[PDB]
């Protein structure tokens, strides 16, 4: 296959420095006409002038109003046009290319294309060649005027990126409106949109130049009452940017528009940000609760791109996690100051620590910064997002808010209106670096292995307290597995955040610290400890790593009680329940091999069991805090822990863990399900799509979580409960009902209860289908059927198709069932969706991916329907890279 690498970049021979469009959209064809303004760049050595170009159908094309004609002056292959170097001018020219498209076939939902009755474009990464002839890489930067035409009563409203600056009437009922974006872009950020939408609109005045800012948000007719949140979202957004920054925005008008059918969650093109539906509506009667999370988060991260990937752009693609993790940390630094929750940051912690080093353990495992690829799409993972949110947030651990901002603005500036890479961040933020430690020979050249290297570091800890002395240390010790991508690791610049608490009274002891360990062990000494203490470890989750903390379960205890950090309070809490997870794994491992007729299990801890009682009854304790310390780790954590797992194993020891810990707490469960309630289900802002009480949405996640134990145990009449709950305003709680009811007769009727409810709004059926999907039903595949039968059907929805399938996947008894049944059913969807959507099909390969942690039973199951799966002629490009590299064979 055609490889790329990242040491082979090289600048083009070409420029392009304006694009001139002309988009015609008809019912069976849309007509695209295009001019670009070209020259040579001084890299030029003569070549042919070659431009991607991907399922066009050519009508013309032209260099300086000559004609070129195919097999003389031009070849084409339905991929690449490459124009003769003889035809290719010396100086500056005149392209122009007519094709015809058509997006109502378009199912990829790349390119140009129908969704329901709007016409929407999606153009990063490779989108743009599938509209028109480009050179279409990143670093390929021009101005846009774009002509939108259409006939007027399907698409009265058109959309392009940048200024409006001329409407007009057409004969025949049609119309056209002209765009002119004046900030020099890569085609990636392209935009188009043509449809009959509404929208809300507000003025935004910026905080240092006081420019009027115009923002619009459209959706569909039936859904503008779903739209105001995200006009809260982005003001939020436009402001944090502002505050924290000093970043103002760079236009007189911003549209977002909401789309049905989206591969992925938004797409930042200048001006006119495009949204999966799901994370830009929402209505408190027709959503619930994690939808205004979301829509803050997606709102917030395309706003973010406005500086960090739009004003300053990609080198290449390989450079791909300096926009991504970079806007992924602003991201979550806004959501962290709107939110005011705990539970924000651990929520990203969860995230990374499941499926991020899951990713970094499997076969499929790369640096940030990749050296190689076939399809860049398949690089849009949460290594590079997620990790590298982590490499781009410990940057700013390290330096301190007021040295970090410095660097930013250092890189922010210096870079704008142009490209960039990995370096030139690391270079900006090695500036602020130097002042912090007002030494200008300090140097960050270390910290680039964290884009070079890939892997989770693994950092163990030993401690010695010296009590004549009133000295304490900590040894530190860090290792990354060898892997494909590095025979030999290198030490990482790994910065603990550490506090040490007194175990007495529960105090503080030092001012927190930032250990800065470079080498691959050392030791860190303290004074004026007047008490052993017990150590606060990589507070905030301070690097991106595997904490092997060597605290005994009481030391553990007391910090889950007593210390200040919330990460590492539940970090504690964590490794309690791996201990005692890994060790019943053990035990009912043993007995099931060797056939015992009787064994034992070592009981989960009474002093833990005691802990979890005495903070859930804390009334001054967090709501949020207390959902995570009830529930056990996610499998997909749990699995980096074990080689050679037993799905069924597991779950007989999660099952276990559970009901020793129900058996202790359900009447404290019980007691506080109820005892929340008014404050939780408080219909305060009820009408008010401006404002979310966070606090109070940790309330019901802690009350849905509390119903689930109590459900899933059976607790005396607890379906009276259910009942009562089904019946709550809030969609959150009446979508539990139908979860916890699975235990339950009752399940098939808060099925049809909760279909009808949720049937006339897109969005909330699908979550309801998730709902179901991820319901705890000994029939669950013959509910999917009903499900494929009743209601997704034909369905090319992405949306529709991930709600039904994914959540099962996590479905630890049912889809890891021993016949094979849940792998060869998710192989079929992955296949059929390949024919048309092959980035949906290579989402749905992800529980594929911990393929090789299995037992080898279950190994060799997943391995066939991989296999299989390779085998299906017309197999994509894209699935078919991905699975050769999780099955080891590139
Ligand atoms: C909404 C942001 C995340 C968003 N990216 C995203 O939703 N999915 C990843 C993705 C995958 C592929 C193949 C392509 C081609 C693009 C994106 C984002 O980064 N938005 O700016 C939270
Ligand atoms: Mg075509
Ligand atoms: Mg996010
Ligand atoms: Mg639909
Ligand atoms: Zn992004």
């Amino acid at each position: 296959p055609k490889i790329h690498y990242r040491k082979d970049y090289k600048p083009s021979g070409f420029i392009i420095n304006n694009v001139t469009l002309n988009i015609n959209i008809h019912d069976n064809e849309t007509i695209v006409r295009s001019v670009l303004d070209m020259d040579i760049s001084k890299h030029n050595v003569g070549e042919d002038l070659v431009f991607d170009g991907v399922g066009l159908k050519i009508n013309e094309i032209s260099i300086n109003n000559k004609k070129l004609v195919e097999g003389e002056e031009y070849t084409y292959d339905n991929e690449f046009l490459t124009i003769f170097s003889k035809f290719v001018p010396k100086s500056k020219f005149a392209f122009s290319s007519e094709v015809i498209i058509h997006p109502e076939t378009n199912y990829a939902l790349t390119g140009l294309y129908k969704s329901k009755n709007i016409i929407v474009s999606q153009c990063e990464a490779t989108g743009f060649r599938r509209i028109t002839f480009f050179i279409d890489r990143p670093d390929m930067m021009a101005k846009y005027d774009v002509t939108v035409t259409a006939d007027k009563e399907k698409y009265p409203v058109l959309l392009s990126n940048g200024d409006k600056v001329n409407e007009f009437e057409i004969p025949g009922g049609r119309h056209g409106a002209r765009f002119n974006d004046p900030h020099l872009k890569p085609c990636y950020l392209f935009a188009v949109v043509a449809g009959d939408l509404k929208h809300l609109s507000a003025t935004y005045i910026t905080k240092y130049t006081k420019k009027k800012v115009e923002l619009y948000v459209f959706s569909e007719e039936k859904y503008v009452s779903k739209l105001q949140w995200a006009l809260e979202c982005l003001k939020k957004s436009m402001a944090f940017d502002e505050d924290y920054f000093g970043l103002e925005y760079d236009l007189s008008r911003l549209n977002l528009v909401a789309v049905s059918d989206f591969n992925v969650g938004a797409m930042e093109n200048k001006g006119l940000n495009i949204f999966n539906a799901n994370s830009l509506l929402a209505s408190k009667k027709n959503s619930i609760d994690f939808s205004y999370a979301r829509i803050l988060t997606v709102v917030g991260h395309e706003y973010f791109h406005n500086y960090t990937g739009n004003r300053v752009t990609l080198r290449d693609w390989f450079q791909l996690t300096l926009k991504e993790g970079l806007t992924v940390h602003r991201e979550n630094l806004f959501s962290e100051e709107m939110t005011k929750t705990v539970t924000t940051r651990l929520s990203h912690v969860d995230l990374l620590r499941s499926v991020q080093f899951l990713e970094d353990s499997s076969p499929l495992s790369h640096p940030i910064r990749p050296e190689s690829y076939v399809s860049m799409e398949n690089f849009y993972t949460t290594t590079v997002y997620d990790k590298g949110s982590e490499v781009m947030r410990m940057y700013l651990t390290i330096l301190g808010e007021e040295y970090y901002k410095k660097g930013f603005d250092i890189y922010i500036k210096k870079n704008d209106g142009n490209t960039a890479t990995c370096e030139d961040f690391n270079y900006a933020m090695e500036q602020a670096y130097k002042m912090k430690k007002a030494d200008n020979s300090a140097n960050l050249n270390q910290y680039l292995l964290w884009f070079s290297q890939s892997g989770t570091p693994h950092v163990s800890f030993k401690y010695n307290y010296d009590a004549e002395k009133k000295q304490y240390s900590i040894h530190v010790n860090q290792y990354t597995k060898p892997d494909e991508n590095q025979k030999e690791k290198k030490p990482l610049f790994i910065p603990i955040s550490v506090g040490l608490i007194n175990p007495e009274n529960g105090k503080e002891m030092i001012s927190q610290t930032t250990l800065e360990l470079t080498k691959e062990s050392d030791t860190f000494v303290f004074n004026n400890i007047a008490v052993k203490p017990i150590p606060s470890l990589f507070r905030g989750f301070s690097a991106p790593v595997y904490i092997e903390d060597n605290l005994t379960d009481e030391e553990r205890i007391l910090l889950l009680k007593y210390d200040s950090d919330a990460f590492v309070r539940y970090n504690s809490c964590t490794n309690i329940y791996m201990k005692q997870i890994l060790m019943n794994y053990n035990e009912f491992l043993k007995a099931k091999n060797e056939k015992l007729e009787s064994f034992n299990l070592t009981p989960v801890n009474a002093q833990f069991i005691d802990a979890i009682k005495y903070l859930l009854e804390d009334p001054h304790a967090d709501a949020g805090f207390k959902s995570y310390i009830v529930s056990l780790p996610q499998d997909r954590y749990i699995i980096n822990f074990v080689s050679n797992l037993d799905t069924d194993v597991l779950a007989d020891t999660k099952e276990y863990i559970y009901k020793q810990i129900g058996d202790k707490l359900n009447d404290v469960y019980y007691k506080m399900f109820k005892s929340l309630e008014a404050k939780a289900d408080d219909l305060t802002y009820f009408n008010d799509e401006s404002h979310v009480d966070f606090d109070q949405m940790n309330m019901r996640t802690l009350r849905n979580t509390l119903l689930s134990l109590l459900s899933k145990a059976q607790y005396p009449n607890i379906l009276n409960e259910i009942i009562e709950h089904s019946k709550s305003p809030y969609p959150s709680n009446w979508l539990t009902s139908l979860s916890v009811s699975a235990y339950f007769d009752k399940y098939f009727e808060l099925y049809d209860k909760t279909y009808k409810l949720s049937k006339d709004d897109e969005l909330l059926l699908q979550e309801w289908l998730k709902t179901v999907s991820r319901s705890d039903r000994k029939d669950i595949y013959e509910i999917l059927k009903k499900l494929e039968n009743e209601v997704l059907k034909d369905s090319k929805n992405p949306n529709d198709i991930r709600a039904v399938y994914l959540p099962f996947t996590n479905n630890l008894r049912r889809f890891h069932d021993i016949s094979g049944k849940g792998y060869k059913l998710i192989a079929e969807v992955i296949t059929k969706t390949d024919k048309f959507n092959p980035m949906v099909a290579t989402q749905l390969c992800e529980p594929f991916k911990l393929w090789n942690k299995l037992d080898t039973k279950r190994q060799e199951l997943m391995l066939n329907e991989m296999n299989t799966m390779l085998q299906e002629p017309n197999i994509s490009n894209n699935l078919k890279e991905y699975l050769l590299r999780l099955t080891n064979k590139l």
